[PDB]
């Protein structure tokens, strides 16, 4: 009925000042966005989006930070066209943090919602400055956050395949996930580069302007999406964002 | 009869100061740097270093460019007591550029004149700005050159192991050397990083602040496609002071 949206949104405003010197109240953030449903679900209603995109933020304890971001990335998600919705997956516990398992978390909890078909993967604390930068997925796997808000050396914040990025499910499901077993911060050793490597994929990025972001301020086929485990203990559906509290379990 | 040199050189210095305003000579660096043999040669008088690392630079009609690495590396290289020598692997012809074959050719090339067990590939136009910056091998494939001077954005400069890179030749001749048919200026796509994946390495690196360096400016098929599939005629060789240049025809695409 509807016709597709246009390959490019004509909505998009480029370059946004994002400055955390302001407090946040997020009912005043939904009001902002009315037409966001119960869950943080979006879909546009003038044109049929191809992008089927779960936002999947592992998180714990970060709420002040997670205010930021709603506020930030509804309307940039919007603009940009998209069929979204977001999922915070709150690691229950004091545990060791595993990012990784909370991603595959997310990836399966999400689909249970909606047949999704790409998948962002993105830490609670990384804005995107220029909404040019397309939240969805590409013929290969999408770096989103490329380079940091003073354009210096980034690695230490984004890693190769680390703070945002995006896997169709195909992708994800060909390299059986993210691993399960990796508790703490290993940084640059323990990105998922690998994976996607050993199924002959490459990292797609934009260019490191439209790319920067700023900060609030094998083994393969046996540990992954198969070998998951996990128990959820809530489900939240918010306004602006649905989160499931689980447990993944000890090291 | 000689003593081994020491794990760290007492002769590092730290940070340096690169300019490209001063015009370079070669044979004023050479009297800069009198225990360089011909070849671009050198070993401590001293001690026995365990490090006999060959330099391969990728090249083609960047002259003055290469009068600033050598007039800044050959210090560098003394002070970190290296067993070393310099080779210069020019593109004859004017194809299409393949940084990759050209480093397949001088490691086969360098190995003709000294039983090298480290070998650098260096672009010619990357200095590094801190002699804690070792050019030689560790247990793991090394990436020297990590960040750049001011804006630190380096990925395009140097992907994951591009730049200044160093590989054993275990490390090297495990992944069977670089790919041959990698044709032009690929960024990012061309990087080897996969090979040492699918051999189970990862990359080792100095911090960003040691391993920072300054661009002269003024402004499956692994098994298949390597080393030994390597295919070239050498063209020409000559030993300047400072340097060995091999001129080779790598074909086209």
């Amino acid at each position: 009925s509807l016709p597709a949206c246009p390959e490019e949104s004509p909505l998009l405003v480029g370059p946004m000042l994002i400055e955390f010197n302001m407090p946040v109240d997020l009912e005043l953030v939904a009001k902002q966005n009315p037409n966001v449903k119960m869950g943080g679900r979006y879909a546009p209603r003038d044109c049929v989006s191809p992008h089927k995109v779960a936002i999947i933020i592992p998180f714990r304890n970060r709420q002040e930070h997670l205010k930021y971001w709603l506020y930030y990335l509804h309307p940039v998600l919007q603009r940009q066209q998209l069929d979204y919705g977001i999922y915070v997956i709150n690691q229950a516990g004091d545990t060791i943090f595993n990012r990784a398992k909370l991603l595959n978390v997310g990836f399966q909890e999400a689909l249970k919602d909606y047949d999704y078909t790409c998948f962002v993967f993105s830490d609670v604390d990384l804005i995107p400055m220029n909404d040019h930068n397309a939240y969805r997925c590409f013929s290969q796997p999408r770096h989103i956050s490329v380079a940091m808000d003073k354009f210096g050396f980034s690695l230490p914040y984004v890693q190769y395949f680390g703070g945002v990025s995006a896997l169709s499910k195909q992708q994800f499901l060909t390299i059986n996930g993210f691993p399960n077993n990796y508790w703490g911060w290993g940084g640059e050793d323990d990105d998922i580069f690998n994976r996607l490597v050993f199924r002959g994929m490459s990292i797609s990025r934009p260019n490191a302007v439209v790319g920067r972001c700023r900060m609030i301020r094998e083994t393969m086929l046996s540990d992954g999406l198969n070998s998951l485990t996990y128990q959820v203990l809530d489900v939240q559906r918010y306004p602006l964002y649905t989160q499931i509290t689980v447990d993944i379990g000890t090291p």
